[PDB]
């Protein structure tokens, strides 16, 4: 019973049940929890997930002393979750030091240039989406999002990271396919999570047991290909594709430094596990937008048209030039911004701005919530590009728009997710136009559980823009 260190420091929250503490309020899921709590008590509250206390912040200020200021020295690391094994040393998951090390080891992996570099591959496979979304669509019946995007999804993490150059969506039983196809996003709400918030001391069980939280049978499965493919393949020479297992491979091969193999494996697959179902997601979210929003949709296709008249192939500068584009997206992830919450434990005690933070504590930054806040967003629940225009975005806080995190630890393949995406936007735009469906869900209705996800899919009818 640490239940009672919120009303011990005149922290506001809801009153937590012993054991439980204030898990059944999760009925909803995380958002609509975040946001009745910010409602009723303020820019600062507290609440225990099991016997572990999280206190929400909302002042952009202590949001940057969180995730900026003291990053390296208090808030360095996210809350341990479950039993995990080798993939402790996946950057996402390692602590300290550790993490400090890993997330230099990786910085040049996921730089512009490296990046650049990769446009080539994702491009080639946004050619791959519509050749395959032309037929879907040819065909005449709705195209449920998810799936076309999973697949390109998987396709661009596949290829981004060794050759491994597949049609996913007509290779469903492509074993290698079949099994990254495994690593989806973690449901926090789900029973499994749920028992472990409550019977945290069952952790160190599980570990003794090697039970881990990412599939054995697909974690074994890529340790194996990545080992073979890591020799096998190069260990030929003469002809390499930037992907990051390369980088990987060559960061190993010539200060804090060495990837242990396991190490990078465990990168590998933490970064297929980071963009995965997160880039499938967004792209369904913007697709459901615009086509809800048949305007935008038609100036976005103008623009594209405008910077690549005639279908021209898409490239990472033009990429980059693109502003409504740009917009949109920022506009889709201020809607849903998929993280939902941001976390950093308090690794000590400490005062940012004002008021004491005791050891121990999750420091949680709502995302959804602040990403919908009225006293911060006109009309918060809809849907408005020209919120990012070029002579407009500058009145927006970083520290309240947060899609990708913030500070030293915030999402280290953002721009890579960025680009994907718009890639991907483009080339579907430049050929085709989503209009509702009588099937499509309107409004968009949220999943209540652990996921920021539709609560159907989202199915669209596809047409190409002269299709004959
Ligand atoms: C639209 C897609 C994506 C979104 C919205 C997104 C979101 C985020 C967010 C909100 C965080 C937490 C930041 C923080 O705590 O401050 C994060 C972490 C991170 N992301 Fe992403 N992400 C996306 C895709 C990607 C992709 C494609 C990769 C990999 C190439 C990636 C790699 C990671 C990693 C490794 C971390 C952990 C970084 C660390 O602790 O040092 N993400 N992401």
């Amino acid at each position: 019973h640490s239940h009672g260190l919120f009303k011990k420091l005149g922290i506001p929250g809801p009153t937590p049940l012993p054991f439980l503490g204030n898990i059944l309020s999760y009925h909803k899921g995380f958002c609509m929890f975040d946001m009745e709590c910010h409602k009723k008590y303020g820019k600062v509250w507290g609440f225990y997930d099991g016997q572990q206390p999280v206190l929400a912040i909302t002042d952009p200020d202590m949001i940057k002393t969180v995730l900026v200021k003291e990053c390296y020295s208090v808030f360095t690391n996210r809350r341990p979750f479950g039993p995990v094994g080798f993939m402790k040393s996946a950057i996402s998951i390692a602590e300290d030091e550790e993490w400090k090390r890993l997330r230099s080891l990786l910085s040049p992996t996921f730089t512009s240039g490296k990046l650049k570099e990769m446009v080539p591959i994702i491009a080639q496979y946004g050619d791959v989406l519509v050749r395959n979304l032309r037929r879907e669509a040819e065909t005449g019946k709705p195209v449920t999002l998810k799936d076309v995007f999973g697949a390109y999804s998987m396709d661009v993490i596949t290829s981004t990271s060794f050759g491994v150059n597949i049609d996913s969506l007509n290779n469903p039983q492509d074993p290698f396919v079949e099994n990254t196809k495994k690593l989806l996003r973690f449901d926090f709400l789900d029973p499994f999570f749920l028992s472990i918030t409550v019977f945290p001391f069952l952790i160190p069980i599980l570990e003794v047991l090697n039970i881990c939280v990412f599939p054995r049978e697909v974690t074994n499965f890529l340790r194996k290909s990545v080992k073979r493919m890591k020799e096998s393949r190069l260990e030929d020479t003469q002809k390499h594709r930037v992907d990051f297992l390369q980088l990987m491979i060559d960061s190993q091969n010539s200060s804090h430094k060495a990837l242990s193999d396991l190490e990078l494996v465990a990168q590998s697959i933490i970064f297929i596990f980071a963009g995965y179902e997160t880039t499938s997601s967004v792209l369904s979210f913007i697709m459901y937008e615009l086509a809800t929003h048949p305007d935008v949709q038609q100036k976005l296709q103008e623009e594209i048209d405008a910077v690549l008249p005639n279908k021209a192939p898409p490239t990472y500068d033009t990429v980059l030039q693109m502003e409504y584009l740009d917009m949109v997206v920022n506009e889709t992830l201020r809607l849903f911004p998929i993280a939902m919450r941001l976390e950093r434990v308090c690794k000590k005690d400490v005062e940012i701005n004002g008021m004491f933070i005791p050891k121990g504590v999750v420091v949680m930054i709502p995302s959804y919530a602040l990403h919908r806040d009225p006293k911060y967003w006109t009309e918060p629940e809809k849907f408005l590009p020209e919120r990012f225009s070029k002579k407009n975005k500058d009145n927006i806080d970083p520290y309240i728009y947060t899609p990708f995190g913030s500070g030293p630890r915030n999402c280290i393949g953002m721009r890579f997710a960025l680009m994907n995406m718009k890639l991907a936007l483009i080339r579907v735009l430049q050929n085709f136009s989503f209009k509702p469906c009588k099937e499509t869900q309107i409004p968009l209705k949220l999943s209540l559980g652990g996921l920021l996800q539709p609560e159907k899919p989202v199915v669209l009818k596809v047409e190409s823009r002269d299709g004959t």
